[PDB]
C-alpha cells in the first residue's frame, strides 16, 4: 500500500543556531510517523519583511498508512493538528513554526 | 541525485463542482513534476466563517529532481514555484488556491 505524506507545516530556525532537531520534535504523532526534511525558504520575506535566507527550512510530513479514501483523513488531521499544535507551542522562542491553522483559505 | 518534494500550497473547488484537476492542471512546471493530492482541509473555517468542507481541498508539491543541497536549491526552487503561481492565476476563479511564496509568515 502507498503512504499518504500529509505535509503539516514548517519550522526554522536561524542557519547560524545550529539546532539538533531530533532532541525537539517527536518520531510520530497521532500514530503516525513524523518526517521533517531541510527545503529552501518556501517564501522571499517574513511578515515584518525580513528575508527568510538567514533561516534554515523543515518541510514537516505526515505518513499516514491507510486504504481509505481521502475523506477518511479527517479525524487523524484533525488529531494531528492538535497534537503537533502542542510540541511546537512548548518550543523555544528561537525556533518559529508554522502549522496548517496558520495557511487561512478564503 | 535526489527526488525533492516541495509542498507549494493547497487548491479547493466546490465538492459540488466536480472538476477534473488532470486536465485543468500541468503535469509538469518548470521541468518538475507537479502532484496533487486530496486531503482535509488545513482548517475548519474561510476567512470568511462559511466551513471548509464545502470545497474538496489538495496539497500541491513539487518534485524536483536535483544534486543540490537546500540552499542551493533556493533559484530553481523559486523560479518553479513563481511559474506554478502564472499557472494558477490562469485558472477560473470557482478554483480557490494559496500558494507560500505569497504568505509572509510571523
Amino acid at each position: 500500500m502507498q503512504a499518504v505524506r500529509l505535509f503539516q507545516g514548517y519550522l526554522w530556525h536561524p542557519r547560524a543556531l545550529a539546532l539538533d532537531l531530533k532532541a525537539l520534535l517527536p518520531g510520530e504523532v497521532a500514530g503516525a510517523r513524523l518526517l521533517w526534511d531541510e527545503v529552501p525558504p518556501p517564501t522571499p520575506f517574513f511578515e515584518d519583511g525580513t528575508p527568510t535566507h538567514t533561516q534554515r527550512f523543515y518541510q514537516l510530513t505526515l505518513l499516514v498508512l491507510t486504504e481509505e479514501p481521502p475523506e477518511a483523513l479527517k479525524p487523524l488531521a484533525e488529531e494531528a493538528a492538535e497534537a503537533l499544535g502542542e510540541v511546537l507551542e512548548g518550543l523555544p522562542p528561537e525556533v518559529g513554526w508554522l502549522l496548517l491553522e496558520d495557511l487561512r483559505p478564503l
